[PDB]
């Protein structure tokens, strides 16, 4: 074969985007992880995948784990593996020890092996091989010479037998060696490296591609999760920037600011309300969703900061049903804490909300929420990932924002998002006779003209009400007016 | 002989600058560095070239990867070895152990080794030889010092031939010791370390030259990128400061300006305009991109915040036709997220998408977009990058940036690089009478006079109109300026 | 000279004032470095400038290297021991091992190799001695303590024996022990360490004397480069302040200021001239440049921001033809970007360009770019280097500075070298009608009376033109005054 690399589909989800297709065919791929990183997990959904999407059979090697427990485990993700093996696509080659035994059984079984393991291939026909914890097997008494040959051996035979395969590691540091021995590494022709990175005892899941001899692929860690469908990662950095934009227009949910916006927010658009507390972020927020029901469309509102019968009450005394919208199944209300979940399940948890409610406009209460304890890099990486999901999608979305300081804020943003953002709402404070008004400003849209006007508005039963700019007044902005 | 030490070119872009002339010959150079550093590909692609550069013929030891296997992965940079091969210009020289492995092997190899490599330099006429792995040879059960005797006699030996090789060698710590053992890097006469430094879940391949005995070479790192082509390196601090430069303008797409400017951009140079989201920095880009069109000029523009799609919507509602633009091929529009590359890697995609497109313009929307969570000083080795690259093409540049704080902005960029444009363009937000206006001004110009005056201008169906200053006013660089 | 020791001189420039006067005679010198720090290059030049300056014949015992090799290289400084070792001034005494060898020798050798170097030395009459890379010797199979007795009892011979000499040892941390066995440190008499740190992708190599038994020296690190003349150090916290000073003006290149500076700037003075980009302290430069030519006098322009293209461009858009000053061999202009080279290269290369061309004036365009990315401290350190250098050289020089933040500066340099500076020119934009106007002022004089007026001055095609003040404004500092 006088051609390029030719890769095997794994369809773990987000895999084969960052390895470019899929692990190379006919060779070994290295997978090390800490303990509990999800090595064995990726292995079998290898397998897996491969009998069902492809019906090429699988041969798992176990040196540790029970046959009966990879099924008993598989269950987990709904995987019956039983199943499988008496279909005779799948078969189990158990390799652990038992509760009795001898020693000096070295490289003895180390070739036995290549041969047990060589019988089940050409027995089951088998095209994709995984050994589980090539690593407990000389973790009875080697150096790092004795396992790079083995290592060496079993590689090389399995690649002469042509089949493909994923060989599972263990290591003892996030951020340390790559493998036990510091020599799987050379060894293999492909290496993955899953991490479970704590930090602020918090845990992330990240999965590499350290190299893929003979093609490309996606460099760095990327973020994943384990769930009931097994691993699912996310190439935030392989979005591509090809969303779809139109010139159609929706409303706000308030007339006045539809003016101000040049007739209304663009379907195909991301708003930003930014603003101190108090400022009236979450009543947009309702009307916003409240709008698209009154045109029976569905909409999902992510809470952050408020409780589902809060959100309620406050709705209630805005005006605007929150109880109906739910019954005539158009509106869904999620709420969460920031603080019960990293950034990437959050993603998640919004990205599988969308798909099992079709909406039509989203809105989350404060993104600046999300923003507690994370870094902001990894925060702009979460807002690239819901801001583009639901450009792609058609999807209108309007996001808020809390400024941490009331009056004065020189910048929109402080993690820095408003050039993430299409259209600029700003809400602010202002300071007159005494007494603390509001203020509605659209700050900017990218495709209308909108009002460049600072106007008051106040809040009532019946919501917002947008009245006029301070003409006859200086530095508001500051928060502190001088009237002329 | 009586002079200095001689160099042989590796062709290997970028490499001979950073050695000054390339590999010192009759020697061996050391390369290591961490898995999938790329150290094989420096060995292959010295050979390569060397054979289709100069013919001159190259033995290539492995004692690791198969044969077939180092030709089937060249194949991924359009790379026939099979066919050098046969025209007897390259000899794999198949040196790895048998799937039936046998004990002590450290003395019979070495002499052995030697003599057929030593045979094959002879037979084939070999100018070049790369031994990848040596590390992997004595990775049998060998202690430092015998590690150190078995590497100064085969270095001895090769010295001997005449032979100008590359040895490879593995690390386990991006800044550990420099090879395994920590004895190679002082038997080599010549040491290179390849580098695949994390940080931040992204990876940056570096090179660096730590010494050559006998002759000079740039000192520290170097980026460098692997691709279809093979390592790529940019030697960022080899860019010498002897750019053109004439007195010849160009329009800005809008006439106003180019009057400020005192008859518009100069050919040779870079603006920069900047300026709060919102302020129009993204129209200016636009402007800018059709003036060269409507003269049926070829130019680039890089978009890294809006979509394909997006600029296009915008486009229109501004007038001027983007999509003809692209129909004549005057015009190429790139698009795509900060995060889905490093630094490096931009660079050069802006690089090759310039050479591919002879561009007469350049626009690069938002710099600041791509300073996201990257180090400053990265940040500013990828500005000079971009911006003298352009320089020394006569192309002219146009680059935006976003200042994190709408006005009372103290600093032009928060980045700091107003230091290295020619001109430069400021837009900001002016409160006055509770309304948001903005404002144009030509900060400054290196070769020209240009208007000193801060005009205000407003945003139509038609583009942007620049009026009148604010001579009525004080404190207007602060954004809330005071009538008198 | 109030020293108990007896030293000599090395002759390599810088060392002997660090040592106090050399290495102390009759004694060994340990010199310990990591890969590529200028261990060799440092020993093989004890040895030749001891016999080109004091035809001192030298015994040089190599352990690694090839006595050819060792020839061959030092052609790269252009010495030719070939001569030398003909002449019989010099004597290589090869110690490598050969390419064939077996195990076991490191210590009747310790003893054969002890009478070895008494025969050369004596034959030679030898009065210094290196021997290079003894590390390697017990590098076969020794423990800490058999390395301690050898190098001990080596030491002892050789001081026996009255030789002065110098020994070098390898490191695997830069920072870390001293030497491999952490034993050499506390056997010899004096102990230098070589060191080349990475630190932010750039290679900084300094010398230590850490120890010298009997006698003083100066403490701590001292930055190094090595050039095709070998070592070269500065001691830059040796440099003495007894910088002679006149009374004697010249002219800055614009009469006005002149005026403002009570007569003309002073021939022995620094000067600094800082402002936001755009206030014209480059004008300044060309304009202080231009004038040293006008009375056929020499000067130099370092540019570190301007291409040698641009500053012509821009020069001859001010009047003023920098292309005649060149051929006229008047004004020689360099160019580099801060990020070709560290700091410690920079002072070298300024220095060098100085002494080859003996001028009377230098202009460094923007210290503020070559304050880009390194530390303070380390910055700090090349301003009172190339500031003492120009100071008791008799040379004027106009330093520019760029602001990090056009109007409301609050700190004159946001390095802090006000304090080193003699003159001190502010330029600054004043926000006057709408309008941004330049503001010219002589902030400080260390001799004369100088102008305090804050005259705004404009550019044209003539160049500068210095006006009047600002009378009837308040804030003028501000930028943005208030006019009463
Ligand atoms: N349905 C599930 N939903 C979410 N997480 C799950 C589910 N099932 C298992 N997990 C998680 O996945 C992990 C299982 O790891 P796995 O058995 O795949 O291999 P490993 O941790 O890489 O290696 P080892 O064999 O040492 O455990 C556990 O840490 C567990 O918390
Ligand atoms: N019935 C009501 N009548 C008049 N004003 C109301 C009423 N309910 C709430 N408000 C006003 O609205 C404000 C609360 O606004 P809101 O729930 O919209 O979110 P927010 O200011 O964006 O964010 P946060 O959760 O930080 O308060 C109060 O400060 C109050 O002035
Ligand atoms: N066409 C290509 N484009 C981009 N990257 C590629 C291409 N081909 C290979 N690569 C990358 O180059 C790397 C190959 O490294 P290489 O085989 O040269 O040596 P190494 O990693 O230094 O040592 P080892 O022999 O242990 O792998 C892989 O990490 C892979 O991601
Ligand atoms: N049809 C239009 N009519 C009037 N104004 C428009 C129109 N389209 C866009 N605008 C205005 O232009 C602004 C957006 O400007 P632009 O796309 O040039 O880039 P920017 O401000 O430099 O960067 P950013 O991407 O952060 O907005 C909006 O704030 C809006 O007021
Ligand atoms: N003409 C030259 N100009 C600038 N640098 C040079 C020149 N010649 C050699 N060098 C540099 O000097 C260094 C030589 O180091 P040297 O041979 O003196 O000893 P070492 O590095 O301390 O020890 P080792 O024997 O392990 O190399 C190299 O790192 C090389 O880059
Ligand atoms: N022919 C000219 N006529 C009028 N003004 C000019 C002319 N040439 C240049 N200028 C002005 O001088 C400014 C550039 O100044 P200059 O080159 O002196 O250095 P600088 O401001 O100190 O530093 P920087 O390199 O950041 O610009 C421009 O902003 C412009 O207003
Ligand atoms: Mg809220
Ligand atoms: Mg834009
Ligand atoms: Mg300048």
């Amino acid at each position: 074969e006088h051609q390029a690399i030719a890769k095997m589909r794994t369809m773990i989800e987000g895999f084969d985007d960052i390895s470019h297709g899929g692990l190379p065919i006919g060779r070994s791929t290295l997978v090390s992880g800490t303990s509990g990183t999800g090595k064995t997990l990726f292995s079998i959904q290898f397998l897996y995948n491969g009998i069902i999407e492809f019906d090429e059979p699988g041969v798992f090697v176990t040196f540790e784990e029970t046959p009966q427990d990879i099924i008993k485990n598989a269950r987990s993700f709904g995987w019956d593996l039983a199943k499988l093996v008496d279909e005779g696509k799948l078969f189990i080659l158990d390799a652990s020890p038992d509760p009795e035994g001898q020693e000096v059984v070295g490289g003895f079984d180390l070739s036995a092996l290549i041969e047990r393991i060589n019988y089940a291939i050409q027995k089951y026909r088998a095209r994709r091989v995984s050994i589980d914890s090539v690593t407990s097997v000389f973790q009875q008494y080697d150096a790092s010479s004795v396992v790079r040959r083995e290592l060496f051996r079993l590689v090389a035979r399995l690649k002469q037998i042509g089949a493909t395969t994923v060989m599972t590691t263990e290591r003892i540091e996030e951020y340390g060696p790559i493998a036990r021995y510091g020599v799987e590494e050379f060894v293999s022709d492909n290496v993955v490296i899953l991490r479970n990175v704590l930090e602020g005892e918090r845990r992330r899941r990240t999965l590499e591609i350290l190299k893929l001899r003979g093609t490309s692929h996606m460099k760095g860690e990327y973020p994943f999760t384990i769930t009931d469908h097994g691993i699912n990662i996310f190439p935030l950095g392989a979005m591509r920037l090809t969303q779809r934009s139109s010139n159609v227009r929706v409303s706000s949910g308030v007339v006045r600011l539809d003016e101000m916006c040049g007739g209304g927010f663009f379907k195909d658009s991301i708003i930003l309300a930014t603003g101190a507390t108090g400022t009236g972020k979450t009543l947009l927020v309702s009307r916003f969703v409240e709008n698209a029901c009154a045109n029976k469309e569905r909409a999902i509102l992510f809470a952050y900061e408020e409780s589902r019968a809060q959100l309620l009450r406050n709705a209630y005394s805005w005006g605007m049903d929150f109880e109906e919208m739910e019954r005539q199944n158009l509106l869904k209300i999620v709420c969460a804490y920031p603080e019960s979940a990293g950034l990437e399940d959050h993603l998640q948890i919004i990205k599988s909300e969308i798909n099992d409610f079709k909406p039509a406009r989203i809105a989350i209460d404060s993104l600046s929420a999300l923003a507690r304890g994370v870094s902001n890099n990894a925060f702009r990486q979460f807002v690239i990932g819901v801001t583009g999901y639901a450009k792609q999608e058609e999807i209108t979305g309007l996001f808020t924002n809390t400024s941490d300081q009331f009056m004065g804020a020189h910048s929109i943003t402080d993690s820095h998002i408003s050039t993430i953002t299409d259209t600029i709402i700003l809400l602010q404070y202002v300071e007159i006779r005494g007494e603390m008004s509001r203020a509605i400003n659209v700050f900017k849209m990218r495709g209308s003209w909108h009002d460049k006007a600072i106007r008051e508005f106040m809040i009532s039963d019946k919501g917002p009400d947008i009245k006029d700019s301070f003409r006859n007044f200086e530095r508001i902005i500051s928060g502190s007016p001088t009237r002329i």
